[PDB]
């Protein structure tokens, strides 16, 4: 059923640095998420170039944004390659330990946090606005899993006999009391227009 994993020390440190460092420009989280989705869609597209069956689990490659003012979530869905359980345990497909190192040094030499994605650990910026992050993922070569954490040095993984998804990744953000602007139509379109206007895949913003 539910396995529990400790973050490597370095991720745990990045996460804490992200949660505590005073830093106003929290909007970038959306850009790192959308850009992760796009990377993952590149990958299923690439793979399909040589094997068309790769797309049997769905041929539309797209990114939806789904706010929910009632649950206080913002969900980013994509029809990318997805991750296996191994990928979810191994820092969500990232090279997060070396990447946290280069980010740490960079930060001490005058990066700011908005530059997190140049170090390959953009996922973690989700913790700028979310108290808890659940990732659901289905890869063609594995079953559906949900990865979850509220930081604090640990994460969980479990099989998701929830809503089958076909193929993709779904990042539900459970937003902090004071970051509900990220749930407003007006405010999301603005961030997508500003940081994510040249993404090679349709982005749909759902309405409620
Ligand atoms: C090994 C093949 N799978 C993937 O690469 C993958 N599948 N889904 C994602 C993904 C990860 C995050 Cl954090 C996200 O917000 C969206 C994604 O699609 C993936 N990424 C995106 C790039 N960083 C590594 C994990």
């Amino acid at each position: 059923e539910v396995e529990t994993f400790a973050f490597q020390a370095e991720i745990a440190q990045l996460m804490s640095l992200i949660i505590n460092t005073f830093y106003s420009n929290k909007e970038i989280f959306l850009r790192e998420l959308i850009s992760n989705s796009s990377d993952a869609l590149d990958k299923i597209r690439y793979e399909t170039l040589t094997d068309p069956s790769k797309l049997d689990s769905g041929k539309e490659l797209h990114i939806n944004l789904i706010p929910n003012k009632q649950d206080r979530t913002l969900t980013i869905v994509d029809t990318g390659i997805g991750m296996t359980k191994a990928d979810l345990i191994n820092n969500l497909g990232t090279i997060a330990k070396s990447g946290t190192k280069a980010f740490m040094e960079a930060l001490q030499a005058g990066a700011d946090i908005s530059m997190i994605g140049q170090f390959g650990v953009g996922f973690y910026s989700a913790y700028l606005v979310a108290e808890k992050v659940t990732v659901i993922t289905k890869h063609n070569d594995d079953e559906q899993y949900a990865w979850e954490s509220s930081a604090g040095g640990s994460f969980t993984v479990r099989t998701d006999t929830g809503e089958p998804m076909g193929r993709g990744t779904k990042v539900i953000l459970h937003l902090k009391e004071d970051q509900t602007e990220y749930l407003e139509e007006r405010r999301i379109k603005e961030i997508v227009k500003k940081h994510s206007q040249f993404i090679g895949y349709p982005i749909t913003l759902f309405v409620e």
